[PDB]
RNA sequence: UUGUGU
């Protein structure tokens, strides 16, 4: 497919940017390369673990299917841990994701997904519950796009009050 | 008790 970066473990120290261009290039074609460096002394020391992308996720599977848990580098003790890097993560659950509060006590999962449908799809929805199976009164809300967060807000913030409530439904991103 | 995933 296209470009990702991976994030690879269990990298012996004395191994440098070259030294891993051989080993990833045995499965497909190496855009970079960038060994995780501490420079808190002198001199700058690899912290054992890089950054590989790949042209394609074709190679990055391939890659991790020849090497994750598979090959032990010389002089580690613990198999090659590859996975998608964090900088490649994109649609963060986290910022997507809505607290609903001042809902009524007796209103469901379900019938919160019913009232925020219609903004787009809803991928989860909880209603937050004391032990004793009793509402919070509050809820999350996940929708696939923060695109669509944003619309439940503007039309759904304080829009109005529900049964038990003391003030208006409140709508916001998630802490 | 405006409650933010035990």
């Amino acid at each position: 497919s296209d470009a990702i970066k991976m994030f690879v473990g269990q990298v012996p120290r004395t191994w440098s940017e070259k030294d891993l261009r051989e080993l990833f290039e045995q499965y497909g074609a190496v855009y970079e390369i960038n060994v995780l460096r501490d420079r808190s002394q002198n001199p700058p020391q690899s912290k054992g673990c890089c950054f590989v992308t790949f042209y394609t996720r074709k190679a990055a599977l391939e890659a991790q299917n020849a090497l994750h848990n598979m090959k032990v580098l010389p002089g580690m003790h613990h198999p090659i841990q590859m996975k998608p890097a964090d900088s490649e993560k994109n649609n963060a659950v986290e910022d997507r994701k809505l607290f609903i509060g001042m809902i009524s006590k007796k209103c469901t999962e379900n019938d919160i997904r019913v009232m925020f449908s219609s903004f787009g799809q809803i991928e989860e929805c909880r209603i937050l519950r004391g032990p004793d199976g009793l509402s919070r009164g509050c809820a999350f809300v996940t929708f696939t796009t923060r695109a669509m967060a944003q619309t439940a807000i503007k039309a759904m913030h304080q829009a109005q009050t529900m049964e038990g409530c003391s003030s208006p439904m409140v709508v916001k991103f998630a802490d």
